[PDB]
């Protein structure tokens, strides 16, 4: 039940955050996203806002107030063997997938204790219980995000507030629909039982779901929408 | 979208089982429940075969042909420490959680092949991941079975018929309200973070979303659902 | 420090069970090993029972009265696609990998009590956390032990007595090397990042390990020998 | 077997990096340990660097060269809840817990790659698996690093590297016989199942062992060192 909630979805000019707005939209939240391509967000019918997250977190927190939902996203991080791997490629993606994400909650993580009532979603990788070999980067800073975000849903839960990740397998993004040949994405896609990637809305919906209010008891979880294609049993 | 498709839903005269019915009910499904109790049955308002998981189950076979939907569900088996239990609790226990639901799948599974749709769903416990110190024999069966639907998810993925758990933690079940004083009713409660009990409603809503078609691309998953409780953070 | 501990291994007349009595044997352990075949074992210069793994127990328990560390390991069950297994092969998977080694921990179990030290180690697989698309029956049946001996450690750890298991990936077991061509081995080889299938003293020296003193404060946990063929991080 | 390995232990003037280095000492191995405390590190009869490592690095790499096995240790960072914490709180501990581990590890792997033998070990904690509530800081951090390791342990393992965490429960440091009241001791001491936190030795004998050629096959492993603490089954 999320009519007239307040909602922000990070990076969802494309791809899954974009997936996440359009539904959430449908269900009648009012919604904002942000991300760095403007004319992207133009053309995307939804309350934007251009935000690059290293530079301007002001703008972000002054042009949108209060939230009752939150949705965090990025764009992935360089992917690499440890020798083509530098310092600066794990700071950019500590900074920018776990660092600004708790300054993101701490912003707008009171408002949603006033109320008694709140949604934090992260969107990370199914990668995260099931590490690829040259995800150093993305591995590690989504480990740690989610590591923060399950110490933090024990504190918030008396508020009515729940903490979440939903860890999508391989999606098929215009983004990676480009970073893949035909021949490599036959054979990832033969690998996935479900033989196929997810359409975006596919890993959009089980956000949503955690979302309303049916997912009021759940909290401190990470869902993997992977097609069954990580093997861990529990 | 499960309006008009056949379900079958276990031990679901009462508590979970019984709100998992009374929700797919609502959103259009065909339910029929099993239970011992008849009475209870009659009263339920639904569709339902007289069954017991501590034996024969040929007659809920020819009074329950075609199944597209699937929730697993028991009794509790007895808790004690391991003095305390005897051979024949760990294998009654492992009969009724698990060798039976293995036949209950064998048979409406193919049927589910054939239509290139499905949803098997079991409701099992947190205690699977954060194991509860003297349910040895729930624990260990319930692993079992566990262990049982994910090398399934694999097989059936290409089918569309997806496998999952459903985890709740302590829920507010006519039967948990009399197992327990409310001496140990506030210390439990006071140790989840949510400060309380499901509302058996909260743990049929999850059970219901992974039914629908919006959960197609969530396989081999168990979903803990349980107020903050498990300190397991993946 | 285990000179003149006594020592049950099952299973151990060939292969890891039998690279664990070999190993416990040189640092001066008193071992006997239990198998079907009477002839592999008069050859191995132990101390030996013949024993089925389903219907000889009270012999056993006959020829080796009191025991400080105590291996559990069987042969592996079949392996095989749900349609291509029957319900006897569940059956006897779980009487032989499951409730046949809760009865022989019941009977040995009492006397390391008496002594407030203690050790019991199971060989499993790594197949328990990284489930292997057809290997249903030793996959929910070493889940259902794995769940067992977690509950058990426990309750049995403030009496000096540790609870583990050792969790091997591919080894080389003369068993192995029967079961496998060499295009199937090379496949499987290839995609171990050490590159290699065990020794099976590999898989001994951590079993050893864990007996030894000290191990002292070192249960409830399921270590993974494998190469680093699983994925799961934590 | 490890007579005349060279090996360097971070954090290691006290505690359980102290127990680390004492251990492999007398197995005859060639150690160097490294912390802040001059004072302490004269008295410790060791090899010793003095180091700030946010600064430092340059000369522990000077005057430690090679390296067959390394231990990764650090002291723990800032406790609290959310709202006493800032971001400096959260960017110290990826930096020294993170961060500086990789600039450590990049140094001294080439040597190991051209020997084709190695041995990593990282000190973390079971709160990895089991976060409690008010170590924010140190859960995340900590994961990042695990997920890093479990990354790497894939790509080095074909050169003789194994990659390994230790994560030992509460222990009987110096350092913690006063973080800690009686009071708050005996608590903590009553909800461990053997009743008792580790002497340093107990977790620095797991961790002698991944050192030692005998643990050849395993890697990619958090072995939890806890008495029985966390819940986690698998
Ligand atoms: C969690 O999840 C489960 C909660 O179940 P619930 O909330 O539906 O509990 P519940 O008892 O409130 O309802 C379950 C139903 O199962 C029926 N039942 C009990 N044993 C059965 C058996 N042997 N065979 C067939 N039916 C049986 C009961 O008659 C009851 O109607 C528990 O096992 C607990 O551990």
């Amino acid at each position: 039940g999320i009519r007239d909630k307040g909602v922000l979805v990070l990076a969802a000019s494309r791809g899954i955050g974009r997936a996440v707005a359009d539904v959430l939209s449908q269900e009648g939240a009012e919604v904002t996203i942000c991300a760095r391509n403007e004319e992207l967000l133009k053309r995307s019918g939804h309350r934007y806002v251009v935000c690059d997250l290293r530079k301007d977190l002001d703008l972000l927190f002054e042009k949108v107030k209060e939230v009752d939902i939150l949705v965090l996203n990025a764009g992935g991080p360089k992917a690499g063997f440890f020798d083509e791997l530098t310092n600066e490629d794990f700071k950019e993606a500590i900074d920018s997938l776990f660092l600004n994400m708790i300054k993101i909650v701490r912003n707008y993580l009171p408002a949603m204790k006033e109320k008694g009532w709140g949604r934090i979603v992260a969107i990370t990788s199914f990668s995260v219980i099931s590490p690829i070999e040259n995800l150093y980067t993305s591995n590690s800073a989504r480990m740690a995000l989610t590591g923060f975000l399950k110490t933090l849903s024990f504190e918030v839960a008396p508020y009515g507030i729940t903490v979440n990740c939903v860890a999508p397998g391989w999606t098929e993004t215009e983004r990676v629909k480009e970073l893949l040949s035909e021949e490599k994405k036959k054979q990832v896609e033969s690998q996935i039982p479900m033989r196929r990637m997810a359409k975006p809305e596919e890993i959009a919906s089980v956000v949503a779901f955690l979302c309303s209010e049916k997912a009021s008891y759940l909290t401190g979880q990470t869902i993997v929408v992977d097609g069954g294609l990580s093997k861990f049993p529990l």
